[PDB]
DNA sequence: CGGCCTACG
DNA sequence: CGTAG
DNA sequence: GCCG
């Protein structure tokens, strides 16, 4: 009917229940801030079910039988339908705790546990953090230094410019190596928090050692403001007319044997991939990550040449990236 | 009861 | 701990 | 919070 796992149904980028899903996602985020990943996941799964529906929900009746809707999520929807507002959601969004945890966790290098410690210490603003720089890692220092730019949506023109300089550096580092745009932009998003790239080479093994060489070539062109291997979480100095802006870029290398798995994982959405890995293990007895798909009884890895091969093997109807917006 | 994705830096 | 989708 |  409505399948229970998000990887079993198409979720388009544009859907029909934004008001309801956004309210449930507030509660999910707040559950995360209080350290309950289980409640976070339920609220995100409920919100995702609404994104997959073909029409607006207008009456409580339409939730009957939907997976991940129980008493709490149904009451939130009921109050939004009846009153236009959910008291619990409004109390969360106006709370000092929620607003400060959101502010701090949005910083690159800061998660819930760090944000919660700072909150318990009385810190409330970005200026509070900057005044106490000894309590910051180098990663957090970079996230705070570039926070304004990193809060500006990344546009497609930015993606295209970044893809060009990444392709130039990759080609200088290793002839024949390829760059694939992944992440939300591959799912059709028009804006993003960052740009994700996946790099490989058609000859297994030639990509060994590639990422440090790419990073050196980008840094020699003055393109790198921060970096810290096979995954590089960077901040680039992106030229703009007369100036520049900082942009988060993730660069990932995989051998071609792993490419379909890495492409699938890095294309998301986050919830889609968590649900796909859960489905794989719990329903099919196979272990999925961005490196492979492992049968733990035969002790063998599935050889995939495409994302479609992975969906088949898991017994799932193929979904293109633009239907993975769970 | 107890799981909730599964990696790398 | 942080990062990722 | 929901569900296997
Ligand atoms: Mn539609
Ligand atoms: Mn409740
Ligand atoms: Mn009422
Ligand atoms: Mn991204
Ligand atoms: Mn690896
Ligand atoms: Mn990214
Ligand atoms: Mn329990
Ligand atoms: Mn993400
Ligand atoms: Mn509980
Ligand atoms: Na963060």
């Amino acid at each position: 009917w409505m399948p229970a796992y998000a990887c079993q149904r198409p979720t388009p980028l544009t859907h029909h229940n934004t008001g309801l899903s956004e309210a449930l996602e507030i509660l999910a985020e707040a559950a995360g801030f209080e350290g309950s990943e289980g409640r976070l996941l339920t609220f995100c799964r409920a919100a995702s079910v609404l994104k997959a529906l073909p029409s607006p929900v207008t009456t409580l009746s339409q939730l009957q039988g939907l997976p991940h809707f129980g008493e709490h999520s149904s009451r939130v929807v009921q109050e939004l339908l009846e009153h236009g507002v959910c008291e619990e959601v409004e109390r969360v969004r106006r709370s000092e705790r929620y607003q400060t945890m959101k502010l701090f966790t949005q910083i690159f290098g800061v998660g819930v546990k760090t944000a919660d410690r700072w909150y318990r210490e009385g810190l409330r603003t970005l200026d509070d953090l900057r005044e106490q720089p000894q309590k910051l890692t180098q990663q957090q220092k970079a996230g705070l230094q570039h926070h304004q730019d990193l809060s500006t949506p990344v546009l497609r023109s930015d993606v295209d410019a970044l893809q060009q300089v990444v392709e130039e550096a990759v080609g200088q580092a290793l002839p024949g190596a390829t760059v694939t745009l992944t992440g939300g932009f591959r799912r059709g998003k028009l804006q993003g928090h960052d740009v994700d790239f996946l790099i490989t080479h058609p000859k297994e093994g030639q990509e060994a050692g590639l990422l440090p060489r790419v990073m050196c070539r980008l840094q020699d062109q003055g393109l790198i403001l921060y970096h810290q291997f096979e995954r590089s979480f960077c901040i680039f100095r992106l030229p703009q007319p007369g100036s520049w802006k900082a942009v988060r870029v993730d660069l990932v290398v995989a051998p071609v044997s792993q490419f379909p798995f890495a492409l699938l994982g890095w294309t998301g959405s986050d919830l889609f991939q968590r649900e796909l890995r859960r489905f794989s293990r719990k329903e099919k007895g196979l272990w999925l990550n961005s490196h492979g798909l492992f049968d733990p009884e035969q002790k063998t890895f599935f050889q995939a040449a495409s994302e479609e091969d992975i969906f088949r093997h898991l017994g799932l109807e193929y979904l293109p990236p633009e239907q993975r917006n769970a």
